[PDB]
């Protein structure tokens, strides 16, 4: 039973350890730990909130240079984004009833995305430009992910997508 | 020392509570109090970063709506922002060489932020718009914070900002 004291040291150890890495009286520890755990959870959601807004504004900015084709706003721009981003943008542009494609340079390859807020099909538009840039990908009707090897101009793009519009659907 | 035989019990509880809130065995507490604490600071950084990005984009989209007075851009708008935000925008907007004022509704008052990436002094201007919306603030030559009771329309703001520009132009 002489190990009943060596354990008491254990407890006092652990307490002061944690209690110290937060710079607080070992007696005001629980209170601050609770607080910190809260902030930690808040910050977690807050960051996720901010990430949203950024893609929001970002999409908005992308609409600012849109082209028109049958009252439809076509968006085609090269962007400094990772795929996850391009996807967060594709959706957003789509919900605004726009149609087009976004590309972004990746290491070794080019990330591509296509969105549709109209009857046209994302996947359909994607292949179409995929043939041009030499690559493939798939997705849904309103959004489509893809990877390619050649980076195209906003012109080359618009050109590609314009055909797809004037032809594949009317 | 009996008043100490319970003081030890105390720490057993203290330790057990902290452990309890971060859902971990007291043995493995400091390890966890550490990870979180780290992840805590990281988050705070990340958040402050995401903010300066929302700013970068936001401002970029405010100019898209600027009027011009003798080839200079003037931004005047009502935005959903807090004084920290405003100040973030004002600086960006001035760094891009623009004149103008931003106003946002708050708890019981209206926040004002004028700026000038030109010869004009942000303060002079604030003083002027403040005189009309009933309020005051201060700042440096290029940016200025202030509070006002009535929230101006864009017409109203532009109205003021231009009159001011015209006086220092004749």
């Amino acid at each position: 039973g002489e190990a009943a004291i060596e354990a008491v040291e254990e407890m006092e150890r652990l307490l002061r350890e944690a209690s110290s890495i937060l710079r607080v009286e070992p007696a005001k520890l629980p209170k601050t730990v609770e607080r910190f755990f809260e902030e930690w959870k808040d910050q977690r959601k807050e960051i996720e909130r901010l990430k949203s807004v950024i893609a929001d504004l970002w999409a908005d900015i992308l609409m600012e240079r849109a082209e028109e084709f049958d009252s439809m706003k076509v968006v085609a721009e090269v962007v400094d984004a990772d795929m996850q981003a391009l996807q967060k943008l594709a959706e957003r542009l789509a919900e605004k009833g726009a149609v087009g494609c976004l590309m972004a340079k990746g290491e070794g390859k080019v990330f591509v995305v296509t969105f549709s807020g109209q009857k046209y099909d994302a996947r359909e538009l994607l292949r179409e430009i995929g043939r041009v840039a030499k690559g493939s990908g798939g997705g849904r009707k309103d959004v489509a992910q893809g990877a390619v090897q050649q980076l195209l101009d906003r012109e080359e793009m618009l050109d590609v997508i314009f055909r797809f519009l004037s032809e594949h659907e009317g």
